[PDB]
């Protein structure tokens, strides 16, 4: 019902129409490759879109509250780790604007 | 003690080494659950671990002492025993590498 | 024909799918000779191949036709049969994945 | 000389090193045209290149000499300068990393 | 709880981030290996970060006022002993700027 | 013979040369100093305490092997570091001491 609407939002963000600011969230942050030593000291529960897609197909979200929480966690990790100036916070805010809007229009 | 952790580093070095490649490789990187088709991996294993992550944590100074380092390596083996049935090959490789580990950890001065 | 490279994509997508993961995983990436201790690997295997390489070449559109695609995927399997003894798990996995390959290739328009 | 391939290996190891990670990351893997929505990338760029590929070729021993390595590492940067307009972040990161490359290549016995 | 932030502060003094200027303060001053035959007459109470670490883990510190006072003892000990010119005074200066700030940034 | 050598060691380790010998007393602690690349660049680590451990062992059969290891410790420090860092200056001040007393050996 609403779970089915949550897919279409998850699809809409994984979609290519926001790929220009959605890309830093398609896969988990690679702290090793990015040479980020403290990423996991600071981020207790990483999240990213692929990991949301995983949990969707396993049916690990019962409600939309659990789905929105992981998507919001993905964004909060980014706002937590990074300083406000960084270009990844600006794309998180653009992608989050897309999400919150699409989530608000849920029946 | 820094002597402990220096020796723990030595153990980690020995687990990653050439000589145990045959049975250590399954633990060089996190379990790629999506690549392996393992839908229920991260519902069963709350706290993944591997030797890449133990090197990272050690390099990062996340290990207060030798016990913290052992808890992780041991956690890596227990997840492997948790997720898998006893007769899968990966359980037999854990046990050989765990046997390398417990010995070296036991012999630590 | 772009039609037959279209079908080579399906073949690959199929080879890479969760369906076959249990025997497909060792061809997902190049053989890491370094990590696995294989000092003679690159002496014996002059032209390594694996499925990520194949995919990269596909997205690159480096395959002039389906025969080129097929020659790489078979090079992958022959590399494996050339290097390993015939009892090794990887050989039995290769034959498992190659039966899938030789079937979907064979049943292409 | 495989002595000059040794140094190119040092160069690569250096380009991949954590020091340059803030500007090297876009070249760590091939450009994902699908994921990024670049429906004209493969029309414009005929021979894509990135550092993973270079490493795989180095391990495969596909490079006859240092010149050949350099042509690939340079194809990576040109490809980037060709596709993108000059204002884009990624052109600025290319030039930054290419400065490390051009320096280290030049300091070669 | 304020001792929980203190421990976070100590975690940062010890991290790779400050390792070009914090290393003099990881172990106690080894006066005899250094040939500092006066150190222990001038510095009646040595301090260093591994002693702060080890005191945290016995719960030696009753409040933040006490954890602060040892990190500061460690810095004063450096300033008390050395000439203003020496490389190690600068390094304590630098690391103290990291301590004084993160201690100030403590919620209360 | 190595009594001349082991007397050279006691002198390098002693208090007279501590203000420039201090970085060579124990092995280089690359983790505590934050040097990821140190052990890939310095294959064979060396330091004076380890030189003392090799001696007590009676592993140094002949004086060249003692000299190659004191020299290696120094050659590691020149190999790893740029010339203008302080620790290359201190290595040079200690190797001056080492060399002008190893040269005066029967
Ligand atoms: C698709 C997952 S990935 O494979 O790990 N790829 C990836 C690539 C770039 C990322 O961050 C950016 C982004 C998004 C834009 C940019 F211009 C530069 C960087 C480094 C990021 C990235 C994502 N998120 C969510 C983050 O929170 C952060 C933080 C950082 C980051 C990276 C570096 C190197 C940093 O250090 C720069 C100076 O040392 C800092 C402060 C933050 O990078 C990301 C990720
Ligand atoms: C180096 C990390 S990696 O990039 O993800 N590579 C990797 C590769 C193979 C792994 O497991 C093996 C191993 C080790 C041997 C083998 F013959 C087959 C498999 C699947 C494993 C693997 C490691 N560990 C620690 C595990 O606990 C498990 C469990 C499983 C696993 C995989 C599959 C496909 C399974 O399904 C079999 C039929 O469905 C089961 C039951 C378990 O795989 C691993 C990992
Ligand atoms: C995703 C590629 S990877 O990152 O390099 N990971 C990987 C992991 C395991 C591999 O091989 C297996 C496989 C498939 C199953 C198994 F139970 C044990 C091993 C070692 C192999 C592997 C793949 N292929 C295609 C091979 O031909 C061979 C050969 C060998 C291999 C490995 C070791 C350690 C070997 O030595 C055994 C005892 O010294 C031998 C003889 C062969 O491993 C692979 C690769
Ligand atoms: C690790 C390879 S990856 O998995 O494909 N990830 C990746 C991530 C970011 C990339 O480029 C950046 C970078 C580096 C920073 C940034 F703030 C935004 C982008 C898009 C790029 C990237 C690399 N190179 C070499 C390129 O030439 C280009 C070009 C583009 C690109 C992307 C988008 C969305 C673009 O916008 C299309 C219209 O909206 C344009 C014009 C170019 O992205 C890359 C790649
Ligand atoms: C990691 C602790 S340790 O095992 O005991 N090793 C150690 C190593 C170097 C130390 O100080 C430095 C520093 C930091 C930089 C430098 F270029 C030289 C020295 C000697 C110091 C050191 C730390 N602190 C906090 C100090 O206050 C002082 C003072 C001195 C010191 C040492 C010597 C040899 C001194 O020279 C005596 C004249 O021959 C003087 C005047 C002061 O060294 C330290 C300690
Ligand atoms: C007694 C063994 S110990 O316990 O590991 N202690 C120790 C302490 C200081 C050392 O080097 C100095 C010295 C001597 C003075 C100084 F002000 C700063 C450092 C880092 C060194 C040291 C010794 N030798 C032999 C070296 O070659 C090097 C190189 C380095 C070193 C350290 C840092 C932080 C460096 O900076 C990294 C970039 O910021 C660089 C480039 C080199 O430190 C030592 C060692």
């Amino acid at each position: 019902e609403q779970l089915k609407h949550c897919n279409g939002i998850l699809k809409e963000l994984l979609s290519k129409k926001h790929a220009a600011y959605a890309w830093p969230f398609y896969k988990p942050v690679d702290a090793s490759a990015l040479g980020l030593h403290d990423y996991h000291d600071i981020i207790k529960h990483p999240m990213d879109l692929s990991t949301v897609k995983r949990k969707m197909e396993n049916r690990d979200y019962r409600d939309a509250q659990e789905f929105a929480a992981d998507v919001r966690l993905m964004f909060s990790n980014c706002y937590k780790y990074n300083p406000p100036d960084h270009d990844v916070v600006a794309m998180a805010r653009k992608l989050q604007d897309v999400f919150e809007f699409r989530y608000a229009k849920m029946p």
